[PDB]
C-alpha cells in the first residue's frame, strides 16, 4: 500500500508506524530523522575588509603656489597650505623665505588582507530542505537522505518514498546576511555605496578581486607644523576592524529551536519547527498474509514495574500462546504508551518482556500483538531524578488524561442535588395543579 | 537513594530495614550494634595523692 504518515522534525526520536493492509498481517516501521538542513539561498552582495591609506610623500612647491589636479580617486583628498617652511637636517629645503607651499595629497585603496581576512554581505532569500532518515526495514538499518520538498522520489529495496513538504516555512535566517569566517549573523547591513564613516560598510567592493571600490572614510588633511616634514590627516577609524569587538553573540547561540548553523555552504541543522509529512509506497512482497502469520490466543499483560520517566521505565511481560513460530509486530493502539522493540519472534505458550515509555501515571492501554489486542493496565511512579541530558519520548498528552484514583474521586464529588431540585419541582407542581389545568 | 530510619540503642539486638526503590527488587539489611562509646571532653584542676 501507499501509506502517509505525518511525524514531528525532532531529531533523536525514532516513531514507529503502523501499516494496515487488510487481509495481511501488520508493518510496523520504524523512522527516524538524523539530520534536517536547511541550505537558503545565498545571493553575495557586497564584500568589505580592512582599507589602506596609501599616502604619497607631499609635494613641496618652492618658491611657487601649487594647485591642485582633480582625479577620479576614491576619497581622493588635496589641501594647498600655504606659508610653509620646511626644515630638513641642514636647514631649510627652501631658498624662498615665504612664497613656498605644501601640497598634501591622500588617497584610500583596498589591502592585501581583503583576499584572505574578509567579510561578505549576502542576501538570503528561500532555503531548500534536506532530510536524511534511517529506517529498520525487515531486521535491517537502512540510510536514506533526499530533499525535503514533496517531489524527489526514492526508491530502495523496493521502497518508494517521497519526504515533505515542511508544515512549517519558518526559517532562522531574515532577508539580509552577513557571514565572517565561521560565524553567521543577522544584520541590517546598509546598501553598497552608501556606507557611513566609522561603521561597518565604510569601504566596500563587489568580489575579492574587483578594481572599484566604494569609499567613505571622511578622510581630512589638517595643515602641517611650522618647519616639520610631515603629513597630519584626519584619521579613518575603520568599522571592519573594530567589527570583531561590538559583535555581540552569533546567530550559532541566539537562533531559537536549537538550529545550528554552518557555513561553506551556510546551513541550518535540526532545527526543532513543525511536522513533516513523508508517504512510502512499498508493494505486497513486504507484506505477509494473516494465514501466514501466527496466531495468538490467552493473552495476558502484567506490569510488574513502571516508573513514568524518559527511559523505558516501564516493562511488561504479556503471556500468551500461539500457534506457530513466526515474527510479529507489536503496536499501542494508545498514543501515551510507546514501546521500544517493534518486532518479536514468537514460537508457542511461551511469554514476551517488553519495554515502554508513558507519561500518564496509570495506563490502561491494549496493544495489538499478532493482529490481535491485549488490555493492560498499570501504574507508573515519578522518578528520582529532575534533570535528563536527552529530551523525553512520551510527550503526547493532554487534559483528558486518565489516571490513578483521580477518576473515582471526581465521581465521589459529583454527588449532585438535582434529587432535592426534583422534590422541589414535585411541591411546585403540586402547587400549580391545584388551579392550572388550561395554560 | 538515601534511606532514613531509626533503630533503638540496644547493642546485640539485629534491626530489618527494607529499601524499596520503585522499578527495583526489594532489599533488607539487617543492622547491629557492637560498642556505643561516651567520650566527655576532660578538663584537669588538679591531683592528689
Ligand atoms: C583561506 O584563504 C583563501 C585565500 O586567502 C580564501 O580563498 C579562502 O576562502 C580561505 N578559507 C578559509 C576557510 O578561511
Ligand atoms: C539499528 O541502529 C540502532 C542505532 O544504531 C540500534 O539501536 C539497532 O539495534 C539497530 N538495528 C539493527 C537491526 O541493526
Amino acid at each position: 500500500y501507499e501509506h502517509v504518515t505525518v511525524i514531528p522534525n525532532t531529531v533523536g526520536v525514532p516513531y514507529k508506524t503502523l501499516v494496515n493492509r487488510p487481509g495481511y498481517s501488520p508493518m510496523v516501521l520504524e523512522m527516524e530523522l538524523q539530520s534536517v538542513t536547511l541550505e537558503p539561498t545565498l545571493s553575495l552582495d557586497y564584500i568589505t575588509c580592512e582599507y589602506k591609506t596609501v599616502i604619497p610623500s607631499p609635494y613641496v612647491k618652492c618658491c611657487g603656489t601649487a594647485e591642485c589636479k582633480d582625479k577620479s580617486l576614491p576619497d581622493y583628498s588635496c589641501k594647498v597650505f600655504t606659508g610653509v617652511y620646511p626644515f630638513m637636517w641642514g636647514g631649510a629645503y627652501c631658498f624662498c623665505d615665504a612664497e613656498n607651499t605644501q601640497l598634501s595629497e591622500a588617497h584610500v585603496e583596498k589591502s592585501e588582507s581583503c583576499k584572505t581576512e574578509f567579510a561578505s554581505a549576502y542576501r538570503a532569500h528561500t532555503a531548500s530542505a534536506s532530510a536524511k532518515l534511517r529506517v529498520l526495514y525487515q531486521g535491517n538499518n537502512i540510510t536514506v537522505a533526499a530533499y525535503a520538498n514533496g517531489d524527489h522520489a526514492v526508491t530502495v529495496k523496493d521502497a518508494k518514498f517521497v519526504v515533505g513538504p515542511m508544515s512549517s516555512a519558518w526559517t532562522p535566517f531574515d532577508n539580509k546576511i552577513v557571514v565572517y569566517k565561521g560565524d553567521v549573523y543577522n544584520m541590517d547591513y546598509p546598501p553598497f555605496g552608501a556606507g557611513r564613516p566609522g561603521q561597518f560598510g565604510d569601504i566596500q567592493s563587489r568580489t575579492p578581486e574587483s578594481k572599484d571600490v566604494y569609499a567613505n572614510t571622511q578622510l581630512v588633511l589638517q595643515r602641517p607644523a611650522a618647519g616639520t616634514v610631515h603629513v597630519p590627516y584626519s584619521q579613518a577609524p575603520s568599522g571592519f576592524k573594530y567589527w570583531l569587538k561590538e559583535r555581540g553573540a552569533s546567530l550559532q547561540h541566539t537562533a531559537p529551536f536549537g538550529c545550528q548553523i554552518a557555513t561553506n555552504p551556510v546551513r541550518a541543522v535540526n532545527c526543532a519547527v513543525g511536522n513533516i509529512p513523508i508517504s512510502i509506497d512499498i508493494p505486497d512482497a513486504a507484506f505477509t498474509r494473516v494465514v501466514d502469520a501466527p496466531s495468538v490466543t490467552d493473552m495476558s499483560c502484567e506490569v510488574p514495574a513502571c516508573t513514568h520517566s524518559s527511559d523505558f521505565g516501564g516493562v511488561a511481560i504479556i503471556k500468551y500462546t500461539a500457534s506457530k513460530k513466526g515474527k510479529c509486530a507489536v503496536h499501542s493502539m494508545t498514543n501515551a504508551v510507546t514501546i521500544r522493540e517493534a518486532d518479536v519472534e514468537v514460537e508457542g505458550n511461551s511469554q514476551l518482556q517488553i519495554s515502554f515509555s508513558t507519561a500518564l501515571a496509570s495506563a490502561e492501554f491494549r496493544v495489538q500483538v499478532c493482529s490481535t489486542q491485549v488490555h493492560c493496565a498499570a501504574a507508573c511512579h515519578p522518578p528520582k531524578d529532575h534533570i535528563v541530558n536527552y529530551p523525553a519520548s512520551h510527550t503526547t498528552l493532554g487534559v483528558q488524561d486518565i489516571s490513578t484514583t483521580a477518576m473515582s474521586w471526581v465521581q465521589k464529588i459529583t454527588g449532585g442535588v438535582g434529587l432535592i431540585v426534583a422534590v422541589a419541582a414535585l411541591i411546585l407542581i403540586v402547587v400549580l395543579c391545584v388551579s392550572f389545568s388550561r395554560h
